[PDB]
């Protein structure tokens, strides 16, 4: 096998597939990368290093809308990116619980630097700009999660076997398309109200 | 040991406290009870059915504002209910990731159909109303799962620095109201519209 750091993260990903998160093991990689243990810990010493660099990959790999366009409003990044980072997660087993946790890494810091920096060129203070996005991350996160979760870990009443069936109609993308519109736009409202009560 | 369901229950609940969700096992959990593992099989099948088990009883046990008050709005109802359901995710380690992928059990089925049915007494289509009370479990499972997960598996930039100095400064308590009152928000707009183009 080859060793250098974007082969281990292809193999991990790969198995990540395979396995899910909790039977992803060091010892199962070394197995897949057919080598020795101790030949794998000289590339990754852990687990937690390992799901920490696979965060930083699938991202950097598969969410492609991380910067607002040229001219584009702060309602319509929000939107786009918000898109991007749940199509990121969703790309594989158990993406969602791999982000869980992680911290903005250094290879990031641009990223989301620029990112902050736009919402209060728009208008936010720092700290609404940084709720609105955190807001944004963690409907999507839970969103994700609630659906990839359902499926990984597999009488009714009229509305909740309605529910059901609407529910189970498609992976969750309308419930989350119609939510996220609900979240800009009371983002906008709070935007707008300045210091009036609102 | 005593092993009726509610003393099991009650001793899942403390080993969670105690070693986290991957932590727990139905070895573990015989050890702590002090019996051995044919004597918690006949009792516990597996782990799934523990964690499907302790969700409905931590939310049974802790998450207070599951209905309307009498007369009470809808948006004050699905404010004061995310912030009940906040409470018991949080009440337990990893309450959030026992909750995940679960769906209502049977003894729930007349509370959640009664929220569904309240939603569209306020005027929301089923559709709807499923869609604003699935937006606010997302949003804040998403926001208690960064939270717990954020603590457990443990050269910047002037507004990321500042950004995490705030994240940081409380539970995530402030980011999850303010980020609250945006999407009840965007619900009333969208209720309201009706058929004009908003
Ligand atoms: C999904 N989107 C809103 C963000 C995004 O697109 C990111 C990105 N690298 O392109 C992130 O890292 C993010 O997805 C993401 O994971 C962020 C993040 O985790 C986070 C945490 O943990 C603490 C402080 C901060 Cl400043 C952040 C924060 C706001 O940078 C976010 C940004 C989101
Ligand atoms: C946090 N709050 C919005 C809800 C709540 O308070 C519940 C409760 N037992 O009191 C739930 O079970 C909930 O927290 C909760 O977990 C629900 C739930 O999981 C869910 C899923 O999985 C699929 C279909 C449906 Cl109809 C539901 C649903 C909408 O009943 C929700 C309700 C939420
Ligand atoms: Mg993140
Ligand atoms: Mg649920």
């Amino acid at each position: 096998a080859r060793l250098n750091r974007e082969s281990v993260i292809d193999a991990a990903l790969e198995l990540l597939n395979e396995t899910g998160i909790d039977g992803l093991t060091t010892r199962k990689l070394a197995q897949k990368l057919g080598i020795e243990q101790p030949t794998l810990y000289w590339h990754v010493k852990n687990k937690r290093a390992l799901l920490d660099a696979l965060a930083v990959e699938i991202l950097a790999r598969h969410h492609d809308y991380s910067l607002p366009a040229a001219g584009e409003s702060w309602q319509s990044f929000l939107r786009n990116n918000a898109m991007s980072f749940r199509r990121a997660l969703l790309r594989y087993r158990d993406g969602a619980k791999v982000h869980l946790g992680t911290r903005p890494d250094e290879k990031q810091y641009d990223t989301v630097e620029t990112q902050l920096r736009f919402m209060t060129e728009n208008g936010f203070s720092l700290r609404d700009g940084l709720y609105a996005i955190s807001a944004v991350s963690h409907f999507t996160l839970g969103a994700v999660l609630e659906q990839q979760e359902h499926t990984a870990a597999l009488n009714l009443p009229p509305l909740l076997r309605e529910a059901l069936q609407i529910m189970d109609s498609d992976d969750g993308e309308q419930a989350f398309l119609h939510g996220l519109e609900s979240l800009i736009r009371g983002f906008e409202v709070q935007l707008t109200a300045l210091l009036q009560i609102v």
